């Protein structure tokens, strides 16, 4: 998993930015969704699904901008 594992590394790095953006009912809920993201990459065995994971996380940060 030289490509899948790396994917997991980028997702967590973003996680730190979420907790640093604020701290409340909106901020706390946003990060919870992020946890789900980490679990999926772990399940990723090897294929063209890694691309789908990168797109989903992109949405999470987008919400951060709205707030």
């Amino acid at each position: 998993g030289s490509r899948v594992k790396a994917l997991e590394e980028k997702v967590k790095a973003l996680e730190e930015k979420v907790k640093a953006l604020g701290g409340g009912g909106r901020i706390e809920e946003l990060k919870k969704k992020y946890e789900e993201l980490k679990k999926k990459i772990e399940e990723l065995g090897g294929g063209g699904e890694v691309k789908k994971v990168e797109e989903e996380v992109k949405k999470l940060e987008e919400e951060i901008k709205k707030l």
